């Protein structure tokens, strides 16, 4: 890539990782009686750049028999909620959402992140399902942006410093 | 997909159709000097369910050299509105004519599924991936009451589904 220094995770790697995550989600929600219309899996997509991760993870979940219902960031009480976030760094944004969604009394609530930065936590918070982990470097791609750009990049890559230093 | 009557368009057929559309869009926006950060193609996504179509189209556009900047629901920039379904064109005509009051450089429309027969006002999108007649379809972001967006193919919903779920 013209604007990067290292491809941390390609598109094929992320898809393979999400497939294994889907197999675990299909087993952890096996006896939840998940079925379309009646009782699907309410997916609460948080953050603007998560639509890439959501559209791919939701389709992979459907391949493993996990029906989904997508909401972007109510009819949350009593139903099973799964929060999707494109990246997890400080866990401040996600902890706020989980505490907000728990105000509606869901049957179960767990989190799944595509990119996890454990070395950026301002508060302790562990996500149930994690696609991939990334060190404390600024990355773009797969929905992750640098000022509303480089979201269409198919891979998670480290943004070259000359870009955001010049910008 | 034995909850449906037919599979109108597969995931591969749509992408291979979008490949040809992305080449078409790249040729039209060639003299616009599109580049990330400085001057990308502003993608206006509508109808909530278009997140599957938007996530695939911006990545396919990136392969053909078209940098994007997604917005979900801006002056002197190029606007390309994306909708998962174009039927009566009442939603798109309102969005388009509302965007033109902000004086964009050039606003066009790209729709994944288009019902050209079944429209309430004259409207012709600049880019259409596929046609669909008077039949209710789901999949690829198209829902029946917030469900069946995870279906990777545009399929016609079984009539008894909305006959059983309507009551
Ligand atoms: O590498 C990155 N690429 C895009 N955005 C990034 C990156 N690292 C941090 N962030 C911002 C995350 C936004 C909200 C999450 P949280 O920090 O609240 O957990
Ligand atoms: O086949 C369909 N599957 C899901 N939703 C559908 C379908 N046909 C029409 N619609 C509703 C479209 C909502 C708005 C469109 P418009 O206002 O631009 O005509």
């Amino acid at each position: 890539y013209d604007f990067a220094t290292s491809v941390l995770f390609t598109e094929a790697e992320l898809h393979t990782r999400m497939r294994g995550v889907a197999q675990r989600i299909a087993d952890d929600y096996s006896n939840c009686n998940l079925k379309p219309l009646e009782n699907p899996l309410v997916i609460v997509s948080v953050l603007k750049g998560s639509f890439v991760f959501t559209a791919d993870m939701v389709r992979i979940l459907g391949d493993f028999g996990v029906p989904t219902r997508v909401e972007f960031l109510c009819d949350i009480r009593g139903k099973h909620v799964l929060v999707l976030e494109d990246i997890l760094d400080t866990a401040l944004t996600l902890r706020e959402v989980v505490d907000s969604l728990k105000k509606s009394e869901p049957a179960s609530i767990k989190t799944l992140v595509a990119i996890d930065k454990p070395g950026g936590r301002k508060i302790p918070f562990t996500a149930e399902y994690v696609v991939a982990d990334v060190p404390n470097v600024f990355v773009v791609g797969y929905g992750l942006d640098y000022d509303q750009s480089y979201r269409e990049v198919r891979d998670v890559v480290i943004l070259k410093p000359s870009v955001y230093e010049t910008w």
